[PDB]
């Protein structure tokens, strides 16, 4: 198949991302600025270390760091990944967002469910 993640993904500065040393307050502020609620989380090496959702952070202390509330990130894709395979897993496992990473697991951005389903 010719349709890959590269053609559909959203770079991290467009979609949004959090640092593991950011706080729950920073997450709530990003939700209102970006109108999205699920973000990849990176460490100081730019490596994806988790994902943060409203289920993870909504009821937490605003002062708490993201590394202490974030969820595990197991589904990761690359630029060459087939969109058909991504859609199959997003449907079967009910994902809204999947982080896009380089071979060294550093963050490039995300693919969203609406973009995958519409294309
Ligand atoms: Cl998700
Ligand atoms: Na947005």
């Amino acid at each position: 198949d010719i349709l890959t993640v590269e053609k559909l993904y959203r770079p991290s500065h467009e979609y949004g991302f959090l640092r593991e040393t950011d706080t729950v307050k920073d997450y709530l502020d990003l939700v209102r600025k970006n109108r999205s609620s699920r973000f990849p989380v990176i460490n100081q090496h730019q490596v994806v270390v988790g994902v943060v959702t409203m289920r993870d952070a909504g009821d937490k202390s605003p002062s708490t760091t993201i590394d202490k509330v974030m969820s595990r990130s197991l589904f990761l894709v690359g630029l060459s990944t087939n969109i058909a395979n991504v859609s199959q897993r997003m449907i079967a496992e009910d994902f809204e967002m999947v982080p896009v990473v380089r071979s060294n697991q550093t963050l490039l951005g995300v693919v969203t469910r609406r973009d995958v389903m519409e294309k």
